[PDB]
């Protein structure tokens, strides 16, 4: 069977900010904005490996996040809606409101993940909008 998961999305935080799938499993996966903020703000879910943040050259308390090395989705075919394939640097982008419901398989990358937002310069990433996903090798 296809495995429906939800993924809500909140100023500045996900729920769950834990997942865990298993190689070969059938996913549906909803993203879903729900920013409850006046106004709403659009946020980011990727998932991935390896965080990359800003250079300067000087130390701070906290990196300001820009990106992942290494994108889970490379290479993963996806559906969503009428459209089937792979999506190149496969990232979503969501206003206030919106939702984006997508489906594939699990590939085989075993081992922990890392999801997150990366938009207004990763402020939303440092107020802690990141979570982890867990890849079981099959059952
Ligand atoms: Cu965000």
């Amino acid at each position: 069977g296809v495995h429906h998961y939800t993924i809500d999305e909140f100023n500045y935080y996900y729920k769950p900010d834990r997942m865990t799938w298993h190689v070969g499993e059938k996913v549906e996966l909803t993203i879903d904005n729900r920013s409850q903020s006046a106004p709403p703000i659009a946020h980011q879910f990727s998932i991935g490996r390896t965080l990359v943040s800003r250079d300067n050259g000087f130390p701070k308390s906290q990196a300001i996040a820009v990106g992942w090395k290494d994108n889970f989705f490379d290479g993963v075919p996806i559906t969503s809606g009428g459209q089937t394939g792979p999506v190149p640097a496969f990232s979503v982008s969501l206003n206030g409101g919106q939702k984006y419901t997508f489906s594939f398989v699990v590939p085989n990358k075993p081992g922990k993940w890392e999801y997150g937002c990366f938009l207004q310069t990763g402020q939303h990433f440092m107020n802690g909008m990141h979570g982890i996903l867990d890849i079981l090798p099959a059952q």
